[PDB]
């Protein structure tokens, strides 16, 4: 889709109608430990100033997160869902893409850690996040 | 389009084609102290679990904290940019709106900080975002 | 004792021993909803370039919030830690007192936010704390 | 005293007075782009439950990171103080020593941006801190 982990049969939004598709995320790499994923900069990611939305960079940061721990956890009857999102600002980007690298740094059994790096096209670090989702058994 | 502060005669993208214009932000009040927003909850605004994307509950506080900023910094030669976005997720929104109200807690030289509520259609309090905004000279 | 919430017989860490005894908090208010409490500025509250330290705002913060939560939550079986403590520092203290109130937001069954506000002998705000306490059942 | 870097002749408040020399945090090393420091868990770090207080790994990770820009800035005219400290706790720790890792990752004009991780003897990460630095010219 935006390649997000296939872990039901069935999904209330389609990929192309959410938040996720309709700016372009798509992830690239996943493992428990690691994911990658990266966007197109287009206006639909941008401000009226020109530069990439800071929610942009959350909400790249919020999937990619959220998703690798689904990807782990869904099978194990459990749901996750973002519970903190501190994302910071450092340069801005323009144009071309922007790239996420999420490192798992903790696996509680209530609460995994994410730290993101988002990187643009000449590899500077022009954002990161760190992701906290919470791991709850998941409701009938 | 989205009524946001009127501060230039000409804006780098139009608000129809912003991330903000596609998600459908659309400004309330807005004083030196004080602002809200609020949008209509629709697919777009979505993940594919069928809640309220996180990231969309930060853009939203991104906006409404960074614009409000401007509409008092602008026409003092200065732009105002998020610099650090820390939203908590208390509670998921299916429908309905999601409504924030932005409120200004620190307005220093460098730095202006604003406590972001976000409420759905109940008037409960669903998540909140602290906004810290850069202020700096504009280079042009 | 620093009038900490009185839910136990026996505490492993008494009250003077501890970090907050050493540096002297004392809990002024207590309701489920909301909390203050103050200390003197003293050396030991300092850092070498004789401000208060950035720890000691974290560190009333996270004692009043974290307490106000046990006061609730000891006796229905649960404890209560910090989960985050996310600090901004927007005005430095260098002499009098530190007052902190701490305002509950949220209250779920894993996890109560408290908004604490750090204010100076003038009344002013010179530091915020974003608390997110886990409560959890207490174990054996 | 704690092996902080010398870049005064004179401090306004002695090492053995300051709040990191009664809880006893001592500097290992000190680079431009990373820095470490420890300290032996007693009471004094402790709170009334027997734990490391959640205040004294915010303390460590902010003396720490704010030091090591001192390091850098102090002989270019600049102050460095605290802007953000954004500690999450993932594992107590009960005895033994806390070890902080503070990693650079952003050096603005304005803001620097540490992280620093907080280890247990054992090596496992029990906290990890987002530290933003402000730097601004010396009013002296
Ligand atoms: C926050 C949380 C409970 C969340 O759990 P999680 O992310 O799901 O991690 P998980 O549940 O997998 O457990 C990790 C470790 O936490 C501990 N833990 C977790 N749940 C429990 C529980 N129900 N009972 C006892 N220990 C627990 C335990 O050490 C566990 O390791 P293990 O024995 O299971 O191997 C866990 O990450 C944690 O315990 N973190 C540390 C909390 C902490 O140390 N905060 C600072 C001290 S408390 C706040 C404070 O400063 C204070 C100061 C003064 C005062 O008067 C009162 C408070
Ligand atoms: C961070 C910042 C400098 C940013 O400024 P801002 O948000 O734009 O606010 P603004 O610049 O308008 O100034 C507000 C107040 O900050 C102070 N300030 C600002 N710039 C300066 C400066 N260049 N020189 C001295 N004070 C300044 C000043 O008190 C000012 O009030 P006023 O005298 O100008 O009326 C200001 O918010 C501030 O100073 N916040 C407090 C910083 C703080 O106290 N952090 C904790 C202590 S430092 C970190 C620490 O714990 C540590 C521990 C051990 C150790 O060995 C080293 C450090
Ligand atoms: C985070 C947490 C589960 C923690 O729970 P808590 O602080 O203990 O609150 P509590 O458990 O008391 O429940 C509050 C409400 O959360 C919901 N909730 C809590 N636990 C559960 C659960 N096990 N199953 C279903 N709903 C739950 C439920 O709405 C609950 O209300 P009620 O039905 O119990 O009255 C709860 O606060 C919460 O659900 N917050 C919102 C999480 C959220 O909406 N995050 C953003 C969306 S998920 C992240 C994301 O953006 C994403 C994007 C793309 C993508 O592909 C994947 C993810
Ligand atoms: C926040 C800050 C200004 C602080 O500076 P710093 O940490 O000391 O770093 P420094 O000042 O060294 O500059 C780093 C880069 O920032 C940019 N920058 C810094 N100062 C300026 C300035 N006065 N004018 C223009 N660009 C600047 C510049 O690109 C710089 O690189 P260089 O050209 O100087 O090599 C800089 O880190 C930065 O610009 N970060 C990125 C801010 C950002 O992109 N936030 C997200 C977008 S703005 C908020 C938003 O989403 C929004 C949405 C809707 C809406 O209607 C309004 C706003």
């Amino acid at each position: 889709g935006g390649n997000l982990p296939d872990v039901a049969s069935h999904y209330p939004v389609a990929y192309e109608q959410t938040l996720d598709g309709t700016v372009g995320f798509v992830i690239d790499e996943m493992t428990p430990e690691r994911a990658t994923a990266s966007v197109e900069v287009t206006d639909t990611l941008r401000q009226r100033w020109g530069l990439v939305h800071g929610g942009a960079y959350c909400a790249l940061a919020e999937m990619l997160a959220a998703e690798a721990t689904v990807a782990v956890v869904h099978e194990k009857g459990m749901m996750a869902v973002g519970q903190s999102n501190h994302t910071s600002f450092f340069r801005p980007v323009k144009e071309g893409h922007v790239r996420a690298e999420a490192v798992r740094i903790h696996a509680g059994s209530t609460t995994w850690f994410w730290d993101v790096s988002l990187r643009d096209d000449a590899g500077r670090l022009c954002a990161v996040s760190s992701m906290s989702i919470a791991v709850r058994p998941r409701r009938d």
